[PDB]
């Protein structure tokens, strides 16, 4: 070796199947998560057409930007394994009732 740009490369070959993965997973969790954020578009007004149209330009980038960002949140996040927790099993019966 002797450039950045080679080491560079061999992440970049891990991580570009990452921003280019999360535009589909975070937009597949984001149909759950749009129930936490609970924060829908304005009303219609204008042109749907107009404002989904361009912004698709928009969404686009910024599926892999706010990405970008992110990383450095997720670094910094609450660890929640070996917990507390509970195992309803006789649901199984009980809403069976047979």
């Amino acid at each position: 070796g002797g450039s950045k740009e080679n080491e560079i490369s061999h992440h970049a070959k891990e991580i570009e199947r990452l921003q280019k993965e999360i535009e589909r997973h975070k937009q597949s969790i984001k149909k759950l998560k749009q129930s936490e954020q609970s924060n829908p578009p304005p009303n219609p007004e204008g042109t749907r057409q107009a404002r989904r149209n361009r912004r698709r330009r928009w969404r686009e980038r910024q599926r892999q930007k706010e990405n970008e960002i992110s990383h450095h949140a997720k670094e910094i996040e609450r660890l929640q394994k070996e917990i507390e927790r509970h195992k309803q099993s006789i649901k199984k019966l009980k809403q069976s009732e047979c």
